[PDB]
């Protein structure tokens, strides 16, 4: 929905991860149309993926993060998780801010 994605967008990244382990954060976003908006919808988005509003995205946020765009998304797998973390939390300390989540995206 939010941060201005096309729903068509958001129903063919879904189709193309939809078997485990087959999720790449980087394709995910670009194909979704994310990777190319406006640091003000990247934000967005950061705030709906923050479900508890703590300000970063903690790794159990991260693992249900297909399921901000469809509820009967499935959870990621833990390589999956592992993977995306590392690249989203540049400074290291296990959670993903605000401004290292768009520095990842527009990387
Ligand atoms: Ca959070
Ligand atoms: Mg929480
Ligand atoms: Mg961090």
């Amino acid at each position: 929905s939010f941060a201005g994605l096309k729903d068509a967008d958001v129903a063919a990244a879904l189709a193309a991860c939809s078997a485990a382990d087959s999720f790449k954060h980087k394709e995910f976003f670009a194909k979704v149309g994310l990777a190319s908006k406006s640091l003000d919808d990247v934000k967005k988005a950061f705030y709906v993926i923050d479900q508890d509003k703590s300000g970063f995205i903690e790794e159990d946020e991260l693992k249900l993060f297909l399921q901000n765009f469809s509820p009967s998304a499935r959870a990621l797998t833990d390589a999956e998780t592992k993977a995306f973390l590392a690249d989203g939390d540049k400074d290291g300390d296990g959670m993903i801010g605000v401004d290292e989540f768009a520095a990842m995206i527009k990387a």
